[PDB]
This record gives C-alpha cells, sequence and structure tokens, in this order.
C-alpha cells in the first residue's frame, strides 16, 4: 500500500506536478 494508495498522502505537492524537478519518483 506504497504504490499510490498511500503515495498521495506523501506526495510532496500533488501527484506529478513537479515531481520531475528533483526527485523524479521515488514511489518506484
Amino acid at each position: 500500500k506504497y504504490e499510490i494508495t498511500t503515495i498521495h498522502n506523501l506526495f510532496r505537492k500533488l501527484t506529478h506536478r513537479l515531481f520531475r524537478r528533483n526527485f523524479g519518483y521515488t514511489l518506484r
């Protein structure tokens, strides 16, 4: 339950807003 089910809570901003500026995809 870390993929997205809960990731949405850890997401810095929203989902893909600025998840490519410094931290690409930490959910992987």
